[PDB]
């Protein structure tokens, strides 16, 4: 089966791929970073989001699989100690396949973008100000620092920092939060995270300015001229390699409690 | 068609009951508050809550309406001079019915119960500690003033006060929210609201002090040698007739923002 | 000088009083718990505050100090191990004071009490509203779960977990958190902590049911027939008994953060 | 008496500047924009804000009054149909002068600054990463979007939207707010806001970038080559002209009650 490994980039992380990819050279198992059916990670959550967008292309024909060589990760995993154990199940479709759900931003001056985690939307001097749409409706006027929209497993990060609940990323959903609104008795937002099912569109528009900073994921460009910002769960999905049972709640419990 | 008609008891609410009696007696229509078909509630969101919850039993046959004789409410979404308009509709099954999801509260010793807003639970002295266990894994130690856990149609009432995020109510889905959690470097919980899906189970097992008060929407009992107390998201939903649009996000703009 | 010893009751505890007593047998000392000069709490910051409620009347001929022979307390701030160096620093004055402001708490249907920590006012019921007057200056209605008035030193316990700010306890003031309030478009609170120093007088009145449910520290008592609360900064402070240097945000790094 | 009129710079504040001119044109009272006495703001708090930092050197000699054109301000307290009544008394020194604690921000590569509302830091690219001393001694390390240092007056500002206890501004102290802080099992920090007395010192120092956006009221400069920033309640105060009374709690429930 055809796989590839992408590296951290520091000595821990290159020798563990170096090693893997000898354990594969003993099965029916050939290395393409082009076509790969399998996509390992090794490092952290950064390494693995970035493995992702390295293949948002051909997200329907891979299995995903992180190794954190570091602490505890929400993709990541699996320990380096447990290398060889892995290459083992891999080699005989050892296992079962996860899908998560996955967010469509969508920037109108058409520029598309899939994100894990999240994509935000901020100012480029200068106010933030903008009119949000759901589903056609004016829903408020948003004065502020920026918003934030996240995918079921991106609640975990910096959804969580902003006061956003964590989902189960079994929920087809997507939760928008903000950042540091004004409310006062002329200016009002509703302050509450927010949880939107598949099918129902999000859209943010300027007031005045029209240049904003938006990110999705790591990736963060300056975009002008913008007339829409458009959010909705996409129809296409993140699929994991599973071969145990490890459960979202626990890897929740693992990564903040103890 | 059967039906009856809850009213808050108050003139207006009353007088507003008598007139529409009067409406359906025009049609083939009888009043049968044993085993209505379709029960309206006049006043407010507890009139519409004690409606529920006198034909808990019945929640499959009802459709329920409700009509707010103050302000708007999330569950009485019409006004009372739009009474006479609703009496017709209603006389030929002018209408699509929507459902909203519930939660199931199970308390064991078993006592069990359906929430259409949420189930908290608080300590009866004393000070509150209990454990958390999802799907049989131990989660969490709670130490604080109590946990709530609130239905989709529950997050925009004490659910929000907690800071909880707003769910759309076609999420088949329940969310658990702290209140005033002690978290110093020895005692830690999540911080973070958490929403659950269908098929999990929350349970909450004391740890010394075995004597909670546990509400039910209005309901507020104190419970006596309590072992576990289980939330899970009900089998059974509510069913309301609708006769036109109002989109829960507009709801949540109107009663919220303007 | 006179001195008495309290104890958290268990044997680590009672030990540990019994060896600094017959310490304390060694020089010009004598155990007096009727007119201390010297009072010494032996557990938790629990045992400190009652230690410190035991002796209200006589506040300002006392110095207190706090041994905490579990995890590390505000209050309480030396180790078991240390006990021995501490009798000794005690048998010559060897040591200044310092002094931390206090909150008086006014009842009246007058009943008068002084907290350490806070005074915090719930429903007996029973829906919670009250008026909130500050400086005879209607400021809003809350409606929510209650409210909580603490002292600066009190700022780290009931307060923090209610999202209020930690003030430094050279600060002569009072601040006060809201729980879980109501706000919608008809119901309206600040939201935010609020910081009054001395000789501000907040008020709260009852809207309608005027029974509540108390609390000054530990102490919790159900109040009937309440025509008003009245909170300030009182004239009266506690004085602390202080060897060596153990600066605040040390204490609260160390109790925090690690 | 010297003084001059700082205007928004739409019509309506061009011309009531105009008039107060030809009013005062009536009294011993010059125009005078270099060393005036009196200095009046006529527009929002925006405009009060740079009124302010035109003449931070000469603090000391000058009473501050603003009117606000639009919606009710914190610093602009008069309204447009109450200028000739502000001209008279005026006129005849008839008036007490209250005095509002500011914020000194020193950046060193030394830059000093001061602040009547608050200063911000936050990263360049990038992401943010600092050590936070108090007094010496190292008190966390902070990870997230930024930190925000307000002054008491400023707490009604940006403070506010992140969750920053109201100060009354008789109490000279400072107030540190998170951005967005990331806090896991590995990452922590304090999370309450923070209010410091007079004389303490808080010391941001970076881990490993160098480069921040910081920010002082309106003015936000990237600074680069930082080693330190440091700040605490200036010895400098703000001193308003004020001719009748208006409560700081008045004023902030006028402007987010009611
Ligand atoms: N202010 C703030 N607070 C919290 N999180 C933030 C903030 N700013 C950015 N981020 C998050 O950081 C990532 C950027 O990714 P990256 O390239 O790693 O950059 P970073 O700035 O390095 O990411 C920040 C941290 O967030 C961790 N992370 C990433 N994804 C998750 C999920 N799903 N749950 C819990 N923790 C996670 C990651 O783990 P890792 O250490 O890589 O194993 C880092 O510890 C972005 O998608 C945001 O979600
Ligand atoms: N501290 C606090 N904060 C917020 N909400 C609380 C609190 N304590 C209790 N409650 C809520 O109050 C209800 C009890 O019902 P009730 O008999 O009406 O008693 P109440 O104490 O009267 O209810 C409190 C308010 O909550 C409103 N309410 C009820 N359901 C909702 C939903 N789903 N969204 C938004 N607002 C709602 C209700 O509307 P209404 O005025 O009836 O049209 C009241 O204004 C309970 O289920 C809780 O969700
Ligand atoms: N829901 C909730 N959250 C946080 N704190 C609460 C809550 N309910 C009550 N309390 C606090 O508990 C105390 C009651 O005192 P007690 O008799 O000990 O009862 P408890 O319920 O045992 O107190 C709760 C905890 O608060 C600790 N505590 C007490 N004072 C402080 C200060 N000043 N800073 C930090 N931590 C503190 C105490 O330390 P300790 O363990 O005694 O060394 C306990 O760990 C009350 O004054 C409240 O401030
Ligand atoms: N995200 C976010 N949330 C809240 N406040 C922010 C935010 N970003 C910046 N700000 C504040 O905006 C100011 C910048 O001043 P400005 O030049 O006016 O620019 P702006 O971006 O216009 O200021 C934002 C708003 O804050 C108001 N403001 C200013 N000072 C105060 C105080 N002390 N209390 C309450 N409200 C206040 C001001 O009133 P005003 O309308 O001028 O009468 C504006 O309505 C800065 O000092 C921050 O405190």
């Amino acid at each position: 089966m055809k796989y590839m490994i992408t590296s951290k980039g520091d000595e821990k992380s290159d020798l563990l791929r170096l090693n893997m990819i000898a354990g594969f050279g003993e099965y029916d198992m050939e290395y393409d970073d082009v076509e790969p059916e399998i996509v390992i990670s090794i490092g952290g959550d950064g390494t693995f989001l970035s493995a992702f967008h390295q293949y948002e292309e051909r997200l329907d024909e891979i299995a995903f699989i992180g190794i954190h060589t570091g602490h505890l990760g929400f993709y990541a995993d699996w320990r380096p100690a447990e290398a060889d154990k892995l290459v083992k199940l891999l080699a005989k479709g050892e296992y079962q396949k996860v899908s998560y759900p996955l967010l469509k931003t969508t920037v109108k001056y058409e520029a598309t973008y899939l994100a894990l985690n999240e994509s935000t939307v901020k100012s480029s001097g200068g106010p933030f100000v903008v009119d949000v749409v759901i589903n056609d409706i004016h829903f408020e006027r948003f004065r502020g620092d920026g918003l934030c929209m996240s995918t079921p497993s991106g609640t975990t990060a910096y959804n969580k920092s902003l006061g956003g609940a964590l989902m189960h990323p079994s929920i087809e959903a997507m939760q928008l939060t903000e950042m540091a609104s004004i409310n006062n008795r002329v200016y009002r937002t509703i302050g509450s995270p927010l949880v939107f099912p598949k099918h129902h569109v999000v859209s943010l528009q300027p007031v005045n300015d029209k240049d904003f900073q938006i990110s999705v994921d790591h990736l963060s460009i300056l975009h002008r001229d913008v007339q829409e910002i458009r959010y909705e769960v996409s129809a296409k999905k993140i699929h994991f390699a599973r071969f145990r049972s490890f459960p979202f709640w626990r890897r929740v419990h693992d990564s903040f409690i103890e």
